[PDB]
């Protein structure tokens, strides 16, 4: 009912996210995306960035639903959460400071 997100000292810490079926579009520029959570510290901040394919310099990837954080109870699940990242292969990285995982999608490249 009620979601109040504050920037208080907070720690993120969400590297346990589990690819279970790749990104795709259910709209106009909406992707979803459902990996699992196996996280046994609760629910934390995800650090997630999503990046067009081999742009780690800028932001061009977002994510549609709220921040990437497993604030839930529930969350330690096959989650599902939505990103509307430009036409064209994307580079999305989900690590935290510490051990950290990088992905990419391609969905065409022609000419």
């Amino acid at each position: 009912d009620k979601l109040a997100l504050k920037g208080t000292t907070y720690g993120m810490c969400t590297e346990k996210f589990s690819f279970a079926k790749n990104p795709a579009d259910t709209g106009h520029g909406t992707v979803v995306i459902e990996l699992s959570y196996s996280g046994s510290d609760g629910p934390c901040k995800i650090p997630i960035v999503s990046v067009a394919s081999l742009n780690d310099m800028t932001p061009v990837g977002r994510l549609v639903t709220v921040n990437p954080f497993v604030a839930t109870s529930s969350a330690n699940s096959k989650v599902l959460v939505e990103m509307e990242p430009p036409f064209g292969d994307s580079y999305i990285v989900v690590g935290m400071g510490d051990k950290q995982i990088n992905h990419h999608w391609h969905k065409a490249g022609s000419t």
